[PDB]
């Protein structure tokens, strides 16, 4: 949906979710997700955590576990969380490269490559801000329903075929 015929896909209200860009690329990168995190272990920023873990781990005695509890956890977590971190960034990296490839694959729906910028679902994303005002996401689930997910990661509402149906405004169905 890269074409601001209604949304630049990075705008407040009347907006098609960035998920168009992200989630499609995300499914791709996840096929090789482990390699993504691996870049973090060679990343000048994250490596410093490993480096510091050894320093904290060098503490001997019962103070060892006490010291490392706070410190080593953060480092250990840094690399693990980095899978998400670097993946989210990798979304940006792979997406732009895959976008031009997507045209031949008909993968995601785009008006500057494949077909149109927004599908009904993506259109609903735009309408949702007209409906409630919140800049949230919409996705067609397994059953074919358009689930409205808040950026917290939880589906707060659901829209039906009408594309305006919302469990908050005066549109039930």
């Amino acid at each position: 949906g890269e074409n601001p015929s209604a949304s630049n896909q990075l705008i407040q209200k009347k907006y098609v979710s960035w998920r168009d860009a992200a989630d499609e690329a995300n499914t791709q990168v996840a096929a090789h997700e482990a390699e993504i995190k691996e870049e973090t272990l060679r990343q000048p920023g994250v490596v410093a955590a490993q480096q510091a873990l050894d320093k904290a781990n060098a503490i001997v005695g019962h103070d060892h576990e006490q010291a490392v509890k706070r410190a080593q956890e953060d480092y250990n977590t840094a690399y693990n969380e980095a899978y998400n971190t670097v993946r989210n960034r990798y979304i940006q990296v792979l997406q732009q490269k895959y976008i031009e490839a997507a045209k031949a694959q008909g993968n995601y729906y785009d008006e500057t490559a494949v077909e149109a910028n927004r599908t009904n679902e993506q259109r609903i994303a735009d309408d949702i801000k007209a409906q409630t005002g919140k800049d949230v996401t919409v996705t067609k689930d397994e059953n074919g329903n358009y689930v409205v997910k808040d950026e917290k990661g939880n589906v707060v509402a659901t829209v039906d075929k009408d594309g305006k149906t919302v469990k908050a405004d005066a549109k039930a169905g």
